């Protein structure tokens, strides 16, 4: 039965999945004992081990889980259905009406991320279990996937189940001082598998075609695909919005609609449909011996989070716009996604709207907020933290300079309760990281690059590294080869 645990509704899971990991993987660079100008980020608060703060992990979790407790208005069902047929229609004209077959078991298995966790029911990394060249999973994980695959083929859906933790990353110091840390949802590998088999061929068709669809997922921002995106912005009125608390504000009816759109492009099959059932069912987060079941929102670690959230976003925007026209008594004649230009990456976005739409944008925004989303114009495209900028070699999607330099001042390494303690890290990975950071720097041009250069040399001697993209010309040449190659 339900009971309250720190003010959240909560049930015993029948299992014990363990506590959230202790400490942090981030150390200050040994090269960098002092604070540098314009630094804005440091390691998120990790509770008991950490001398900076006095927050506990469990309370940071409870904080992050709270919005999942409260449902969201969503879209009025009649509106929703019109919005949906807009979204569906448009994607039909781009990717066609072909229905992708479900993946084989082995195909689906090869796509799992060996680098990540197995979710709440199996310990370790997925790669712990991968046979490099039996070419299959093995052991306890393989049994976990196998039973699930078998059940799915029999119409029995896997658990929409996540191991809850907190993300360990560099965050804004303003946020750290406030006791904020992002939720980590670790999906059950079986559920990932079934989704993958269901939906990956549809996801791939959308990716092949990016950014011709508003699903920008898997766009290479350091390629021509970004210039295609840029070009598509011309003519319209540019709104680059950030949504707050995007994940906790996802309405489950909208989500179910997005999944129904996806299902349209797949073969009907018991797999496809376990997977909708799982993914449209409420997220269950496991900690210790309890689970929390969501009443609203979406877990950030769902299978296909980006695609599903990009479809949600398309549906919300179509609805907001169509509602705004109808309530102003204006006819809306074309497809939203031709009349308007829309790029999403789950919650990240750029809208380039017709002027008629721009005229009544106040009203669009208000419709968005009425769905329980938490949303003026610019000439400067900003997307996936990139700023679109002219350079001497064409438009580039420029990483923030602080995104570049913070990589020099921090490194992800061994667990610790002390970031000021010395890292154990492999020098080659580190050096490759920093040579990449340098190639990004080169696009900012030569004054900017010289500053980053000086940082990198300092870093190299302090950390004992070796670096070539230390010069502008070779840093420029490496980025360029990335750029024209899709590399």
């Amino acid at each position: 039965d339900e009971f309250q645990w720190k003010g959240l509704p909560v049930v015993k899971s029948g299992l014990d999945v363990g506590g959230m990991p202790t400490g942090t993987r981030y150390h200050r660079s040994p090269a960098w004992p002092e604070e540098q100008p314009g630094e804005t980020h440091a390691p998120a608060p990790f509770g008991s081990g950490d001398k900076r703060y006095t927050f506990s992990q469990t309370e940071m979790l409870v904080n992050g889980l709270k919005p999942y407790t409260e449902p969201t208005a969503g879209v009025p069902p009649q509106l929703l259905s019109r919005a949906v047929t807009h979204v569906r229609s448009y994607i039909e004209t781009i990717i066609g009406t072909h229905r992708s077959p479900v993946l084989t078991y082995h195909q689906a298995c090869e796509l799992l991320e060996r680098t990540t966790s197995c979710g709440p029911f199996v310990q370790g990394l997925k790669g712990d279990y991968w046979d490099e060249e039996q070419q299959q999973y093995t052991g306890v994980l393989a049994n976990h996937l196998e039973q699930a695959w078998d059940k799915a083929n029999k119409g029995i859906a896997p658990r929409n189940a996540y191991k809850l933790a907190l993300k360990d990353e560099l965050r804004p110091i303003e946020k750290n001082k406030a006791g904020k840390r992002r939720l980590l949802w670790g999906c059950d590998a079986a559920t990932t598998l079934i989704a993958t088999a269901a939906f990956k061929a549809v996801a791939t068709r959308l990716q092949v075609v990016t950014p011709m669809t508003p699903v920008a997922v898997g766009i290479n921002m350091d390629s021509v695909q970004m210039q295609v995106m840029n070009d598509s912005l011309k003519g319209g009125v540019l709104y680059c919005l950030d949504y707050s608390k995007w994940d906790s504000t996802q309405n489950p009816a909208v989500t179910a609609a997005s999944l129904a759109i996806l299902e349209r492009f797949a073969e009907p099959h018991p797999i496809v449909s376990c997977a909708i059932e799982a993914l449209s069912s409420p997220a269950e987060g496991y900690v210790n011996d309890i689970k929390f079941v969501t009443r609203g929102g979406l877990p950030s670690g769902m299978p296909f989070t980006s695609v599903v959230n990009s479809i949600n976003h398309m549906i919300y925007v179509a609805a907001a716009i169509l509602q705004a026209y109808e309530s102003h008594n204006v006819p809306y004649t074309g497809n939203v996604f031709q009349v308007e230009t829309i790029h999403t990456y789950g919650d990240d976005c750029m809208y380039s709207v017709c002027p008629a739409t721009a005229s009544i944008f106040h009203t669009v925004l208000a419709n968005l907020t009425s769905y329980g989303l938490k949303p003026k114009p610019t000439n400067t495209p900003v997307f996936l933290k990139r700023t679109f900028t002219q350079t001497p070699h064409g438009i580039r999607a420029l990483l923030d300079i602080t995104s570049i330099t913070r990589q020099f001042y921090w490194l992800k390494a061994n667990r610790t309760s002390d970031p000021s303690s010395p890292p154990a890290f492999d020098r080659q990975a580190r050096s490759a990281q920093l040579e990449n950071a340098l190639a990004y720097a080169s696009q900012h041009g030569p004054v900017m690059f010289d500053t980053v250069r000086q940082i990198a040399i300092k870093t190299a001697q302090g950390e004992g590294l070796v670096l070539v993209n230390t010069n502008y010309d070779q840093a420029l040449a490496t980025y360029n080869a990335w750029f024209i190659g899709g590399t």
